[PDB]
């Protein structure tokens, strides 16, 4: 399956800050549309706790070293490496895997080179402080821009890159 | 005069990395046009050394605490706050000031809220390590997207933002 990263950030590359509601209405609807199409989302435990509940119409895979039994078929607490995660979803018939976050989770998939496309939303802000897209890692990735789209009047931008 | 930031970065927000030749010539020509139109470039001493010499047809203002007299009329070593630099250039009839870089210089101008527009080029890469656009500072800036332009088939993107 191909791995797709889905994230929103400010112009400086941060995925979280203390700025209230900087995430646009448009990015939120675009996010639901994209991830439901893919049919699954892989996230870190901390990101799951912030969302608070499983996202509807999608298989929610939550990474945690303290797996918890689940009563919901669309919620799975998983203890494994990025590679293990991809194998598990592939075994479910998914062609694409949507990794939606946790700086920690983005970092792990990057260190392991498991990323084929980046669906990036750039919100019109500059945050002086915040949580970076990922922690330092050796190497880099050349990209190719597949699509660019303005999502609203203020300038929220949706970019789609393929990893070369 | 209004302060304009001109920078190129990868998708993760870094203005420099160990990767060779990641700067596109299209960005370089676009940079040449914009900065010569503005007529001046304000930069940190390190950036100056890396460029290798005064950029032609532009007043080059090199920020430094250890000032050196200059023979060249279009090269000035300046010691002072970002506010003093603007004052100095305004006194010379400039309406716009082009701050072209150095993580330290961008940080200083941001801390002082002296910035009106951002002329940002996003090169199609993700760097694992590198120098960030700026070091932490208090607050943030909401922006409005004025213009978006693709510079090459690979995906180099030029974005123009207004502050606040
Ligand atoms: N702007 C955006 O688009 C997004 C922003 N975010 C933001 O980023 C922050 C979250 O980032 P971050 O805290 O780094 O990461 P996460 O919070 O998403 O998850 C961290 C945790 O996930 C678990 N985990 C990670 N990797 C593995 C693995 N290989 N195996 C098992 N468990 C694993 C661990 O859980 P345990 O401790 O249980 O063992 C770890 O504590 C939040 O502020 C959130 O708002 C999140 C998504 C998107
Ligand atoms: N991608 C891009 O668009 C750009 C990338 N860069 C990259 O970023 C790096 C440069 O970042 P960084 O080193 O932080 O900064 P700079 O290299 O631009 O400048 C550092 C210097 O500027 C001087 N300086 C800074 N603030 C002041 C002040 N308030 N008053 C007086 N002098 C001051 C100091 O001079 P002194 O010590 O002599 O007194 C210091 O040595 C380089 O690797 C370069 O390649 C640079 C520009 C653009
Ligand atoms: C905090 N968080 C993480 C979050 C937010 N925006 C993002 N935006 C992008 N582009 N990418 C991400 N990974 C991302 N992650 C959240 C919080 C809520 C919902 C959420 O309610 N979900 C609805 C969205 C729908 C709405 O507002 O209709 C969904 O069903 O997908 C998703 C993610
Ligand atoms: C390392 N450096 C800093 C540099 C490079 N690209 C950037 N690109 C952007 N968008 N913004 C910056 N601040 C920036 N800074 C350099 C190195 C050379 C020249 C340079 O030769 N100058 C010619 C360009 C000429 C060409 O290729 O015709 C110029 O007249 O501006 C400029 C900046």
């Amino acid at each position: 399956a191909k791995v797709i990263f889905v994230l929103a950030m400010d112009v400086s590359g941060k995925i979280a800050s203390s700025v209230e509601s900087w995430s646009s209405f448009e990015d939120r609807k675009n996010f639901r549309k994209i991830t439901t199409e893919i049919g699954n989302v892989v996230m870190g435990r901390i990101t799951f706790e912030e969302i608070g509940r499983p996202l509807p119409e999608r298989l929610n895979v939550v990474l945690t070293r303290r797996p918890k039994t689940s009563n919901n078929p669309s919620l799975v607490f998983f203890n494994g490496s990025p590679a293990d995660v991809v194998k598990f979803l592939e075994g479910k018939g998914y062609e694409r895997v949507a990794v939606i976050g946790g700086k920690t989770v983005f970092t792990e998939f990057l260190r392991e080179k498991l990323v084929d496309e980046l669906f990036v939303t750039v919100e019109p802000y500059v945050f002086g402080k915040g949580i970076p897209f990922f922690d330092e890692f050796e190497g880099y990735f050349p990209l190719k821009l597949l699509e660019m789209r303005r999502l609203n009047e203020r300038g929220t931008l949706f970019l789609k890159y393929s990893v070369e």
